[PDB]
RNA sequence: CUGAAAAUACAGUGGGGCCACUAGGGACAGGAUUGGUGACGUGACCUGCCGUAUAGGCAG
């Protein structure tokens, strides 16, 4: 349930291999309302390779990338492609494009993402697919669902103390914080239709209207985790 | 006016060599199947002749 819950195991590639298993979006959201230092060395430490990292928990590579400000920036860069529905699914030649809207309209026969609330996927670029690990993985915070963005966003007093732990600056932590939560992700709806898109006609109030369907990252994920837990 | 249209997976190929299922062996005792029953009559196959002939041939 609590993050240092599962680092009691004196076997280091048993507890990098639940850790990494528990902060991927497959699996159940771990609480770290105790532990925020200890959560940031290895949210930050995921950032790298697999074989690049012996152990998550080794603090110096974890400041390595935080005081190497060409390794954050990448990090923030990633954070504009930050989706509530994959348009690369399952076609990956839909060419640079974000769709980030609210959930839709509650039905009580169907199931869509208006049954869950509205967490985020990543779809741009697989050289940086580390690099969106950072700020993309969700955890439990008090007893709220949150990301590093948004709880970085309003709530960063609570994190000041861990984030100063390593030895960052204020001056640049805060500077960090604005530029987060200036480069949250906004309402983007595409300005074009993409060749690979598929489009399909309904019929609209006296003809047609063009649409075309994606996937939500909130279903897909509870369908994943649902398929792990071997329960259909 | 369909998760919309469109779409050639292909070419080549040595499983081979060797081999002991064996020894032993009681299915056994007893047994009431029994009572009662109509194949035809709405049908064709008849009536005669030849022939020594219930042989064999013939006419309506």
């Amino acid at each position: 349930m609590h993050l240092k819950e599962l680092l009691e195991i004196t076997d280091t590639t048993e507890r990098d291999r639940s850790l990494r298993r528990a902060f991927s979006p497959y699996t159940a959201m771990i609480d770290i309302t105790g532990s925020e230092a200890v959560a940031l060395i290895i949210l930050l430490n995921l950032t790298y390779r697999k074989n690049q990292v012996d152990d998550l928990l080794d603090k110096k590579l974890a400041k390595q990338a935080l005081k190497s400000e060409d390794h954050i920036n990448k990090c923030i860069k990633e954070i504009a492609w930050f989706h509530t529905h994959n348009l690369k699914y399952p076609d990956i030649r839909v060419s640079k494009q974000n769709l980030a809207v609210e959930p839709p309209t509650l039905h009580s026969y169907v199931l869509s993402s208006a049954n869950y609330p509205k967490a985020y996927g990543w779809s741009h670029n697989s050289a940086k697919v580390n690099f969106a690990k950072l700020f993309v993985s969700y955890f439990k915070w008090q007893n709220q669902v949150s990301w590093l963005a948004q709880v970085l966003a309003t709530n960063s007093d609570n994190w000041k103390s861990a984030f100063t732990s390593l030895g960052l600056s204020v001056k640049a932590f805060k500077s960090l914080c604005v530029t987060v939560k200036n480069s949250l992700p906004e309402e983007a709806i595409p300005d074009s239709v993409d060749r690979y898109s598929r489009q399909i006609r309904m019929p609209y109030h006296d003809g047609y209207l063009a649409v075309t369907p994606v996937i939500s990252h909130v279903v897909q994920s509870k369908i994943q985790q649902a398929a792990i837990d071997k329960r259909a």
